């Protein structure tokens, strides 16, 4: 039994000012490098413990001892994501009901049905790049976000955001980004009832209303038309939970659609951006991935079966997730009094944060080459120990979208490597912007077409 390390304090504000930064996850990573596998973090009326080692995270991932916690971030996002799957407690009736209805819509088998819609948006990206002039470059996170938002709009509810037709996001996206920004900024407000923030509160309510009205109108329009599409909205209007026998109601469907749009905007776009970053910084890896794309994607339109054969493209994605897990943390609570790691007594309800970037740098699992980008670490999935690699979270609360995200990212990265050579023309210095997720800010490349027809 051991005292937990704690970072530097600021009198009555305890550790809270350490996260008064636009890069709090990176700040916690530097704290974990200084203090090790566990540290306590105190704020007025709150204590969290940050876990970094596979030894402790494997215990935290025991669902008999720990359940998903809503972090204060997720509590603030719940003001517009409601009791959708991501912001619901495991014990809320709507969690298991939605989970049971939606699991079959997210299976590897279901990806066959979404493939044609993913191709539609991926071909729009490839055409955009084919149409750049010689003196032009690509804004990588900007284009990847146009792509993944459009893909989930089309597969989610047969709605075209038409992000490749725009400089300025669809108004829904404006309100969604600003609501996400307000949720994350509120973590840093030592005193949020100061009238200074009355404007933030009013803007936040107006952004929620924009989001509810598009989504409630889309649900209403689809029920009126009676149309049956191969999208998540049709599955949610028709599906019944085998346990309760109930379908989702319209309000909960709206929370799911908002949740899926947050995911498409924030996550897969980050993964593709990091993956392209690591490929242009590691040309041997780029050559090996481009060889696979050329050999496998032999048709102008990739098929579902061809995407499944892009093994090395999948290893590149996993290695990018290892170094920069675009969703960088998840929160747990102790279901009962327990001892973590034989050393750290916890009380029922005590909150843990898993720092996924630190888990993925545990040299006792990965070896001393942990900072190097080496997709070959993933050549043999069996060799990865349990709970060493957690970019999609844990157990029954793991990412329902994992097969969707990886199918889209593999398809798109495959097509990018088939169609273009890439240049790191600025010698880009990695600068990681934080929202809910991580993205490489300002990452730009030049593409040179291989002149292969679509
Ligand atoms: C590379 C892409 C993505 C990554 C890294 C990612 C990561 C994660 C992580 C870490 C969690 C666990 C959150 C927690 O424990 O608090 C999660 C949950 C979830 N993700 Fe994803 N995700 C991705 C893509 C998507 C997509 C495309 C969708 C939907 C279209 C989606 C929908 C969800 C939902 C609904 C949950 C909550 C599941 C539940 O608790 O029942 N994700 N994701
Ligand atoms: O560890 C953090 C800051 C990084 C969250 C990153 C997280 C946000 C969700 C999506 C994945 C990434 N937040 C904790 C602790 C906390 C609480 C109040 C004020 C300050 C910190 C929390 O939100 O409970
Ligand atoms: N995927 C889930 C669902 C939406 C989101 C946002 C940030 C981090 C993880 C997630």
């Amino acid at each position: 039994i051991k005292e937990m390390p704690q970072p530097k304090t600021f009198g009555e504000l305890k550790n809270l000012p350490l996260l008064n930064t636009d890069k709090p996850v990176q700040a916690l990573m530097k704290i974990a490098d200084e203090l090790g596998e566990i540290f306590k973090f105190e704020a007025p009326g709150r204590v969290t413990r940050y876990l970094s080692s596979q030894r402790l995270i494997k215990e935290a991932c025991d669902e008999s001892r720990f359940d998903k916690n809503l972090s204060q971030a997720l509590k603030f996002v719940r003001d517009f994501a409601g009791d959708g799957l991501f912001t619901s407690w495991t014990h809320e009736k709507n969690w298991k009901k939605a989970h049971n209805i939606l699991l079959p819509s997210f299976s590897q088998q279901a990806m066959k049905g979404y493939h044609a819609m993913m191709v539609d948006i991926a071909v729009q990206l490839v055409q955009k790049w084919e149409r750049l002039n010689a003196d032009e470059h690509i804004e990588v996170p900007e284009d990847m976000t146009r792509l993944t938002l459009d893909t989930i709009g089309l597969c989610g509810f047969n709605y075209r955001f038409n992000s490749f037709y725009r400089d300025q996001p669809h108004p829904f996206i404006t309100s969604m980004v600003r609501a996400l920004d307000e949720a994350m900024n509120k973590l840093q407000r030592a005193n949020p009832d100061d009238p200074a923030y009355d404007e933030n509160k009013r803007q936040f309510q107006e952004d929620i209303k924009v989001m509810n009205d598009l989504v409630d109108k889309i649900i209403a329009d689809r029920k009126a038309s009676g149309e049956q599409s191969d999208d998540l909205l049709t599955h949610m209007l028709n599906g019944k939970d085998p346990e309760t026998g109930e379908p989702l109601d319209d309000e909960n469907i709206r929370y799911q659609i908002i949740t899926f749009l947050i995911a498409g905007h924030e996550t897969t776009s980050g993964l593709l951006s990091f993956a392209l970053y690591f490929l242009v910084k590691n040309p041997h890896v780029l050559q090996k991935a481009a060889e696979e794309a050329a050999r496998v994607l032999v048709d102008p339109v990739p098929s579902y079966k061809q995407v499944k054969q892009l093994k090395y493209v999948g290893m590149v994605l996993n290695e990018a997730l290892r170094l920069w897990p675009t969703a960088p943390a998840f929160s747990l609570y102790a279901k009962e009094d327990t001892v973590l790691g034989g050393e750290y007594p916890l009380e029922k309800g005590d909150e843990l944060m898993v720092l996924i970037p630190q888990l993925h740098r545990d040299k006792t699992i990965w070896g001393d080459d942990v900072e190097e980008f080496r997709p070959e670490r993933f050549e043999n999935p069996s060799a990865i120990p349990q709970h060493a690699f957690k970019p999609f979270g844990n157990g029954q609360r793991a990412c329902i979208g994992q097969q969707f995200a990886l199918h889209e990212a593999t398809l798109v990265l495959g097509m990018m490597l088939k169609h273009f050579d890439f240049e790191d023309h600025t010698n880009y210095e990695l600068d990681i912007k934080e929202t809910l997720t991580l993205k490489p800010e300002g990452f730009v490349v030049k593409a040179k077409s291989k002149k292969i027809p679509l």
